[PDB]
Formats: C-alpha cells, structure tokens, sequence
C-alpha cells in the first residue's frame, strides 16, 4: 500500500569461499527476487550484500520493513555505525573499518528510506527468510561475480 517488505540472507559454502545472497522485495503485491554468486567472499560480506542489493533496487523513497537474521548487520546498525562515522570509518588503530566498502553503501541507502528492521531468529515460521537461504546457497554453487572489495 506504499510499503516494501524486504527479506534478505547471504552465505558462503566455505568461508572465505564462494558465496551468494538471496533477497525478496514485495512492492505492490508483486514479489521480486534478487540472487547472485561470487567466486570468493565471506559470510559477513554476503549478509551485508543482500541488504544493500535490495535497498539499491528501490528507485524511490519508501517506508520499508527489512527482515534478516544477520547478527553482523544487526550489531552494525544498532550499535557500531553511529560511532564509526564519528571516527571517520577507522578503528582505534586508525585502519579502515572492516568491510567499510559495504558499510558505506548500506549507510547511503538507509539514508533514502524510512526503515523498520525486523531481526529474525531461526528459519522456522519465516518462510521468506528460508527461501532467501535456498537462493543464497544455489547462487554460491555457480559463482559468476567477483567480490572486488574483499581483501
């Protein structure tokens, strides 16, 4: 009715190794699915990538409900991001925050929508989340992209 429901998941067969993400966008009683596999990446990077990819696909300012079970995204969002930004995206040793490339991308896109986060625990009772996992793993088996921001 104006809202966008987004479901995300990302994973790695071996870590670091081939990985992929799955994202489901529900905008106007029309589901949209996004999936891709990368030759060599990490778990944390795919979980972040899924959410980036989905927000970036909205070609307009929306009221979004984003559902993910990623502890990494959750912790960054609720606890670390505000401070990293105050600190110029570096840690106390003055090195760039890990996966800064991805974190900046997410921050930018979170700036363009009104987001409501749904932090999910477990696949049971969350069919869209499970499905993202299936997509994630299937992409990872036929990796086609390079994760060029990966160190």
């Amino acid at each position: 009715l104006k809202q966008v429901e987004i479901f995300t998941d990302g994973s790695c067969l071996g870590n670091p190794g081939p990985g992929g993400y799955g994202a489901i966008l529900r905008y106007r009683g029309r589901e949209k699915t996004f999936s891709a596999g990368y030759t060599r990446t990490t778990n944390n990077r795919m979980e972040l990538m899924a959410a980036i990819v989905a927000l970036e696909a909205l070609k307009e300012h929306c009221e979004v409900i984003l559902s993910t079970d990623s502890q990494y995204v959750r912790q960054g969002i609720t606890q670390w991001i505000h401070n990293w930004k105050k600190r110029g995206w570096k840690t106390a040793d003055k090195k760039p925050v890990k996966n800064v490339d991805l974190w900046q991308r997410l921050d930018a896109a979170l700036g363009q929508h009104q987001i409501k986060w749904e932090w999910v625990k477990g696949h049971a009772g969350h069919p869209e989340n499970e499905r993202c996992d299936e997509l994630a793993r299937a992409a990872a088996m036929n990796p086609t992209l390079e994760d060029t921001g990966y160190q």
